[PDB]
This record gives C-alpha cells, sequence and structure tokens, in this order.
C-alpha cells in the first residue's frame, strides 16, 4: 500500500535521490525470518507516513543492489538518510525493537 516496490533499476531515484529517511528491506521468499518481519513493515509504513518512507527489495528478482552493500545474510534493514547508510539491522526483530531502531537514528 504504501511500501515502495524496489528494482535494481528503481533504486537510485527511489532510495539514493529520495528526501528523508528511507528504510529498506532486503529479502527473499525462501528466507524464513524474511517472511515473519514482512507485517511488521506494512504496520510501520502506515504508521511513520511522512518522517520515514518504507521499501522492499526482493534480492531473487533483483541480484545488483545487495553486493554494493556487503549484505551478507538476510533479511537486512538499511536506513539511509540522504543517500548515504545511516544506521543497518541484520536479522528479524519485534515491531517494538523495530520502532527503537528508527527512533534512535530519527
Amino acid at each position: 500500500d504504501k511500501i515502495i516496490h524496489l528494482t535494481d533499476d528503481s533504486f537510485d531515484t527511489d532510495v539514493l535521490k529520495a528526501d528523508g529517511a528511507i528504510l529498506v528491506d532486503f529479502w527473499a521468499e525462501w528466507c524464513g525470518p524474511c517472511k515473519m518481519i514482512a507485517p511488521i513493515l506494512d504496520e510501520i509504513a502506515d504508521e511513520y507516513q511522512g518522517k520515514l518512507t518504507v521499501a522492499k527489495l526482493n534480492i531473487d528478482q533483483n541480484p545488483g543492489t545487495a553486493p554494493k552493500y556487503g549484505i551478507r545474510s538476510i533479511p537486512t534493514l538499511l536506513l539511509f538518510k540522504n543517500g548515504e547508510v545511516a544506521a543497518t539491522k541484520v536479522g528479524a526483530l519485534s515491531k517494538g525493537q523495530l520502532k527503537e531502531f528508527l527512533d534512535a537514528n530519527l
């Protein structure tokens, strides 16, 4: 709904050239912890509307981007501000913890 669906080719304009904070979830359908956090991202997107944009990159349909960031495992969340990584988080976490993680960087 409010989650931007990324591609290797949309990444630059959607993430690097965007205004304000962007959380990007690197994920894949066969990744258990990834599916575990998928619904929390939908809720975060609605809730932080105006302060943050939430976005997903499926690494199977889009194999280009992950390596540019030295991503080793999934899920990995990168928080972008003004085209640079501000913070990252590897592996699953709760909704509550994700709010803590974002408040720490916004």
